[PDB]
RNA sequence: GUGAGCGGCAUCCAAGUUACGCAUCAGAUUCGAGACGCGAGUAUUUCCCGCGCGGG
């Protein structure tokens, strides 16, 4: 129903959404939080080294990990 | 377990005080209730309009 944060004064309500199959040149599943050693091919753009969690809830500071975040969508 | 989760822009406050629509300006100049209804013309048929009868 919602998206993003500080849903509980409804912020980010959905009106719809789509899914749809594209060619693997349009861009790439790699615009996030990847691992120290990913590979350079795979990579979309400039990764910058940060530490960030790699898998869900990404809030745990406990589970954070140096990582590669893309500096063109931080 | 959407860097998520949780979280009052809220409380209080005078648009009010004072201020002349007023001074001046002819509804005036002309003209009749006094005039207007027939005592107006001969005798018996003539061209005609509707068709014995209505009628120039």
């Amino acid at each position: 129903r919602q998206i993003g944060g500080r849903r509980g004064v409804g912020c980010g309500r959905v009106a719809g959404f789509s899914v749809e199959v594209v060619p693997e040149v349009e861009c790439t599943w790699a615009l996030r939080a990847m691992p120290d050693d990913s590979e350079q091919s795979i990579l979309c753009g400039e990764y910058a080294l940060a530490m960030s969690a790699l898998q869900s809830p990404y809030w745990d500071r406990s589970l954070h990990k140096p990582a590669l975040v893309p500096t063109s969508l931080a």
